[PDB]
């Protein structure tokens, strides 16, 4: 089951513990989350993210494929595991 059509006059709030899928970038910023958390302890979380994106923009087409295809499987599987999705 699927659910979560377009919104209505909704702005950017950036909630937490949401119930969204794991897109390509998501797998990157995540898989590389702690990677920068220990490499850049002097920086803040808000910075760790900004830097992460930069790498995704500098990377190549194949360098991102690892997350593109990978995330895809998760984007489809997650739907199978959650057949009861009305929200």
């Amino acid at each position: 089951g699927s659910s979560g059509s377009s919104g209505g006059t909704v702005s950017a709030t950036s909630p937490n513990k949401c119930k969204r899928p794991m897109n390509a970038f998501m797998l990157f910023a995540k898989k590389y989350r702690v990677e920068y958390t220990q490499m850049y302890p002097g920086k803040d979380n808000r910075a760790i993210s900004v830097i992460l994106g930069d790498r995704w923009k500098k990377m190549k087409n194949e360098e991102r494929r690892m997350y593109t295809l990978e995330a895809k499987a998760l984007a489809e599987e997650q739907k199978r595991l959650n057949p009861d999705c009305w929200k």
